[PDB]
């Protein structure tokens, strides 16, 4: 195809035409999409940001290009490397409220790994791992344990949503909600195609499975793994591991991920905190048990209003432009019979292990007045709680898509720091993020998770993506907290296409002594700078910060 | 001074007066130490390997420097990019069966970063971590906790032996027997002075402390860390922390780990297994109750001869020179009320979950005929159960040190395989060992330390280092431990100064990937090639993998 | 001389006495100086910062350098390009409040411009002009002009003390308090030695003298300048003056400077407003008189602590540590008969003029209830009117200085920056400052300069400079006020050594576009990056920002 909107930088139209036809002789026409809709959950679109921030149109791919398998990978990163063309590597594309699948740099192409390049490639039951393409959803795991009846043996750990991708999430370092909740932490043994196009497997992968008649002749892509691979992380030397999670060092084709056994015993809860002040004693409680394991997964508090947005929009409770008041919320957590904070968890294992940890639990929750314990049996059928005991179990649902639509064409944007597991302070980094999402006409929607020494506060700011005031308040309501945070010593975990540059600015101890470091990494391993250059901030020496950086 | 014996490559002894007359200047001449005595556990040597497995000054410091502080590390690198003169930095130097302080390079400055970098910065209740400088070793932080009485909030995990550094060990990736026993996984926020001399803190540690007038003008090396640095080991970004374990990436001069709030309860417990053959079911019943946390900690299986070697040398149960027989085996177990094999664990927490815990376990471990349980107080006094049951509580030993005499002059040296946690797979590799040993004519001697999904094979090879003819077989059995493991798809963790090029070429899938992409990072990063050139088998551009390699 | 007690980066102790030695033979040993004392505004320390916020070796020389002439200092840039030794130089170096004459980068070598090349080289009376070298300060030109009589043709423009170099505080871009008080412009005609060594001439200066048997044979130098040199600062082409101000890009020998010819009349005055408040309004009235010229000169708004730390100490006023109330600033003003802001300026030329805009001045300051009128006659003898009366005329006098003894060991820190010529903004910055100040624990203390279209707010932060807790409260002051008043649209001019980084940052639009271009302009005339780098923030390739930035 002929002339897309944007082309990537310095390349010519009659270059670009060469290189497509080039990758249209490798992959087929049907996998190759040249742009000359914002589509939906569903079908994500693979152009731009559907949630789009900034103008729709500014994050935009030129094309993108589907590889059937890892030799059209090669192929397409030896193409760019040849034409100077950024790839922007995506698995599933549903990085909905982080840009969506747009690229960084207008006019990359998009790799779409997720259509053709999606196999469960094992699943083992004694080591209890799995290993995944891109293209293996949530949901689609799932499927798979169902059909092989492997539900009973080995659980998953998803995310709210379970449509995102298993490995594409394990490499953005998301977070689930059951004991295996940290993905990151669960990997072990990774396949990646180098930006130089060579292959590479990490740790034990790299340790290679004795030669057999069987396998002879194989691809480096298809030959099997030696025994340990997915068993221990680190293999031998340099653990290189992380340099692949939130970067642009590589494209990971494969990825090996643990699975938790069945426990043998399940219960999900929640807990109702009645003040929006009673944020502070219930992390207060959280912090000993979490560090104790009387909490074993990734319990969240959630505000009132991110269960409310599930249940309806925000013209069904008021319909009031402004944002709600304090009265207001209080009415709502009436209405819904939850408190201004819901704490949401679960018990694992045997009924005797699960009642004196219960008894634990209940007993330290019992020093806030007011708080109520529910399990899904005691609660509605449309309850949040009925939702996360499957989610806290690793079934996949989509239930919780709806507080996106709190407003008319709602889009969401994730402002997502970090606290220290304790009452003071998520009070502090609550009234900050609060005030200035006031000052901004939003209300304050989120949800704290809580990991062992820390918790992700994921702050859900929603929008409407054709109001273009608000969108640029939203832009200023960002920036400002990225600011107000750093000031108060929280850094983000992962952000948006359009705050990867401010966000990395943030982490500059010693006079940004990390990103220089980062940078050094990257011009030696990707010399034409074609990987997803500017991918948290950090940018091959071809692409000037004077240009290029927001 | 004046003369060393051996000159690092390519540089004159003019220039080496200059650089040593250059560091005097800098760090007092009671803090430099030219090379012109094995020594002990007690005082390590830091010059050459003290459990030399090759000629005694095969691996040979040319001068040993102690930096008094970070801006010495800074200056020192500075020289040595100046003059080309490579550094092998430790923090204690106890790397015993591993090299012990020996530099890979003969003729580098040894830099001994644990003589004045000591301190151990920061313990952290709330947030259950503490900080600390390579001088801290695991005994210093055990006397800090018991100074300020930390010891009835915060546990520590210690390997079998006390006197090793906290960071030295993590950063090798490091193994102790609490659940906090992954050692390396327990790190979060890590100082290291980069080759270029730059200053980088990682994750968290990246995100500044905001200013305040006590901080005003300190040192970048003595300015504090943000909230979550020692809570969140991500950060933003590419997570890099990984390229600095095991690695000559970088110099570590502080680390936060994470440490076990006292659990409130706590009781060790062994398990006797009669027959040679009985690894196999004890594996195979290991690995369900270690997937299911029925066994919280690293739970070890140790080798009849491994708590025997602790008890007495070996002249005290025979006078043989070759290797016991199984019947001789068999003997020393009944001598002793010990199994051929000898499980040691913990349960933690409350009286009532440890009690179906317990249950569980001894009723899995009952299908093996003759298996006897006890607690500490049932043994004897001078029992290698007591002396865990201290270090599964993190209290440091130093009993254990006692088996590197099982023979003469005796010197360890470790084969560092992993193996599945199944039966079948820990046999198989049990027998390649054992046979290999026994051509070498040498006692096996070895533990099983249970990870997760895996297990680290610690075989123990011990030798009379004043003997030629077996320091020779010695070198042989390891080559062909090497091959031979390979070949049934087992690769080790760590290793040896002499072992390590051949352990980074098993490692070998598709041509060498791994190591080739290691290289390029090395080379980017250090490019006059200065900082323990080697490490791994990671050589920098400017040493010929012809004229280095082993 | 041997050893200094720091060297300048990469340098060793051989080359470092090479060096020396080398410059020894070329200046002779009296003019060299080897560091192996704050000394006075009287006779200036030219190794450190007397004034010091950071520590006292801080900011340190390795060496101080005299040059006798011009041929010297090309000959030490040649042999600063050859070893690759930093240059810091300075013309008088009572640069106060600035950092003194310390380096940017310690192990400099000070070049001490002024003790030997001193001369008035010229005064024009027809152009009206003069033409100086560093070693001029403002009371050698007026002694100059004395001795000659030339008092009655021509009058200079002086800062508030006389000891400065008129050069260096031109190429700072300086302030005084006449209609010339914009020293950098009223400059034409620079001779500068380049990074390169080689000697340049701006503007109508490369337009050369055509010869004639009186000038052959004379070096470089030495030769004349052509007619317009000093008389018309643009010459031809691209108008570089402005890069050698405020710069690192090179060392300036010579320069002309125009002067005022005697006016035919003048009459100075103070205008006293009596309200703290009262500078809004009287802001708002001089913006139309400024650019209507009523106002001729540069007029001066002081705070009433200004004038009262000149008159005397503040022990002398109140025995409180803790920063003077709003209550005991007005008994001061009161028993000084002064306001709390007070106006100085001058009236210049003919008496009919002078009337004319003094009954407009008077009639617009009239709409401030309580405000009085004085000329130096009627103010008591130790009068700031009478001391500025002087100044206001280009006499230099040094009673200003006694400010800086506000406190015990009085040092002084500029926080510089500008204002529009509104009450509003004037308000709004100074109750940034003023809360700012309030929090560190010290009064505020400051002056509203007033420039055609913006006012340069010099507010003087006076420390005791061997009071540690102090010293970083003044740091932690000087960084949060940068930061608030770039957060309100306000950049400063001019800055010490401590916050040059801080403060480029600050002129950060598009991504650092302006720090980017003259990083360029810097690495392209100076490769070895000798001349004091870091100078504005700006440092050569050689020069890690990681490492040197503050
Ligand atoms: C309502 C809602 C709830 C959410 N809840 C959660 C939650 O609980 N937990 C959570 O973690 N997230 C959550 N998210 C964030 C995001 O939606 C999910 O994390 C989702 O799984 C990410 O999209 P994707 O996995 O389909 O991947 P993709 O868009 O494919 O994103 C992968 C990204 O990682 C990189 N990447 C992906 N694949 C590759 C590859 N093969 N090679 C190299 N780089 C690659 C690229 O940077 C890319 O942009 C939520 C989002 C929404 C809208
Ligand atoms: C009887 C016996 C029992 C043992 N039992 C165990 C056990 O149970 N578990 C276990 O893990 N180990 C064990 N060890 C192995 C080893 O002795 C210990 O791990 C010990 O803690 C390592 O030495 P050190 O920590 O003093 O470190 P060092 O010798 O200081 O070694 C650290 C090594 O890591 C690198 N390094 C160290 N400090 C730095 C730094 N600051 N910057 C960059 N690189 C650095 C270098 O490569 C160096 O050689 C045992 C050893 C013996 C002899
Ligand atoms: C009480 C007090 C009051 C002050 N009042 C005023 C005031 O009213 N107005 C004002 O403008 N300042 C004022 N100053 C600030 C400063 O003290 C004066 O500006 C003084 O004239 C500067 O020092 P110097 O001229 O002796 O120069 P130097 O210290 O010699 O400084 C010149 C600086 O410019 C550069 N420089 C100097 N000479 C050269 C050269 N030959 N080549 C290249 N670069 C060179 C260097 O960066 C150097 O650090 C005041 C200071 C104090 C302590």
């Amino acid at each position: 195809e002929f002339r897309p909107l944007t082309l990537p930088p310095k390349l010519s139209l009659s270059d670009f035409n060469e290189f497509i036809q080039d990758i249209i002789r490798i992959v087929g026409s049907e996998n190759v999409e040249v742009i000359s809709v914002d589509g939906s959950y569903m079908k994500p679109t693979h152009t731009h940001d559907p949630h789009h921030v900034m103008d729709q149109d500014y994050f935009l791919a030129s094309a993108i290009v589907a590889p059937r398998n890892v030799a059209d990978v090669q192929s397409i990163v030896g193409l760019a490397n040849k034409f100077s063309f950024p790839l922007w590597p995506i698995s599933i594309g549903r990085n909905s409220g982080y840009g969506g699948a747009a690229p960084r740099v207008s006019g990359s192409v998009v790799l779409d790994m997720g259509k053709n390049m999606n196999r469960v490639l094992e699943v083992n039951v004694e080591g209890a791992y799995c290993v995944v393409e891109p293209g293996v959803t949530y949901h689609d795991l799932h499927n798979y344990l169902e059909a092989n009846n492997l539900r009973d043996k080995l659980w998953l750990d998803v995310p709210d949503l379970g449509g995102g991708s298993v490995l594409g999430n394990a490499v953005e370092r998301g977070v689930g909600y059951t004991p295996y909740g940290d993905h990151w932490m669960m990997h072990s043994g990774m396949e990646v195609v180098l930006a130089n196009g060579e292959l590479l497997r990490t740790g034990m992968g790299a340790l290679p499975d004795p030669k057999r008649p069987e396998t002879m002749g194989l691809k480096p892509e298809d030959q099997p793994w030696s025994k340990i691979a997915h068993l221990f992380p680190y293999g031998f030397g340099p653990y290189i591991d992380g340099l692949f999670s939130q970067s642009n060092m590589g494209i990971v084709t494969k990825i090996g991920i643990w699975l938790m056994p069945n426990p043998g015993g399940y219960q999900s809860y929640l807990i109702t905190l009645p003040k929006d002040g009673d944020l502070k004693q219930a992390v207060d409680i959280i912090r000993p048990l979490r560090l104790g394991m009387a909490l074993q997964n990734v319990p969240t508090i959630r505000h009132i209003l991110l269960d409310a947005a599930v249940l309806g929009d925000k013209r069904s409770y008021s319909s009031r432009t402004e944002p709600l008041s304090d009265e207001e919320l209080d009415k709502i957590a009436k209405q819904l019979n939850l408190g201004r904070w819901n704490f949401y968890g679960a018990l694992y294992g045997p009924e005797p292990i699960r009642r004196v940890l219960w008894e634990t639990i209940k007993d330290a929750f019992s020093a806030i007045p007011g708080v109520k314990f529910y399990f899904p049996e005691d609660t509605p059928e449309n309850s949040v709680l009925r939702v996360r005991d499957k989610t806290m179990q690793g079934i996949p649902t989509y239930d919780e898509l709806k507080w996106i639509d709190w407003l008319p064409n709602g889009a969401a944007l994730f402002f997502s720091p970090i606290a220290k597991v304790s009452g003071e302070d998520a009070m502090m980094q609550y009234a900050v993020t609060k005030k200035r999402c006031q000052e901004a006409g939003l209300d304050f929607i989120g949800t704290f998770t809580v990991g062992m020494r820390e918790m992700h506060h994921i702050v859900c700011i929603v929008f409407n993506k054709k109001d273009l005031i608000q969108k640029r308040k939203v832009q200023w309501l960002m920036r400002t907290l990225i600011d107000d945070c750093a000031a108060n010593g929280w850094g983000e975990y992962r952000t948006h296409l359009a705050f990867m540059d401010q966000i990395m600015e943030t982490y500059n101890w010693n006079n940004s002594s990390f990103l220089r470091f980062n940078e050094v990494l990257k011009n030696a391993v990707d010399p034409n700078g074609i990987i997803a250059p500017g991918k948290s901030g950090v940018w091959p020496s071809q692409y000037s910060h004077v240009t290029w950086k927001l």
